[PDB]
């Protein structure tokens, strides 16, 4: 159930990232968090985002997500349209891929969960 057994291929791995990360790049907008944060880091965590897409509920109990992005919510004025924002870029990723809808309608489910929506906000 791990990653490369839903694409089977590292390299896939690589552009798929790539691809996104490309995409992140042009909005300025949500780049203005990743001020703090170096480039190198920064791709980590379309990483580790990218996964919990897929269901990656490999580990992620809270606790520290809220605390770690409590931190932005504190020096930047993070909001619900900034969520918003990254969530839309990814649809548009796998739009490229070309990727059915119906599939595509599932995975906003996925990053759809009112908790990890409510952990960003922190309350
Ligand atoms: C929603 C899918 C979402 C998840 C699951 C998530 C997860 C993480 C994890 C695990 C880290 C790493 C924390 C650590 O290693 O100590 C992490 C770091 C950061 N995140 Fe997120 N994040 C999610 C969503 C968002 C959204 C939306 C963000 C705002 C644009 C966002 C930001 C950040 C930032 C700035 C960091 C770095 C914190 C740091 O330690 O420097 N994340 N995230």
């Amino acid at each position: 159930a791990s990653l490369y057994e839903k694409l089977g291929g590292a390299a896939a791995v690589d552009l798929a990232v790539e691809k996104f990360y490309g995409k992140v790049l042009a909005d300025e907008r949500v780049n203005r968090f990743f001020v703090n944060t170096d480039m190198a880091k920064q791709k980590q965590h379309q990483k580790d985002f990218m996964t919990y897409a897929f269901g990656g509920t490999d580990r992620f109990p809270g606790r520290s997500m809220r605390a770690a992005h409590q931190d932005l919510v504190e020096n930047a004025g993070l909001t619900d349209v900034h969520f918003d924002a990254i969530a839309e870029n990814l649809v548009l990723t796998l739009q490229e891929l070309n990727v059915s809808q119906d599939l595509i309608d599932e995975v906003v489910t996925i990053v759809g969960s009112v908790q990890h929506r409510n952990d960003v906000l922190n309350r």
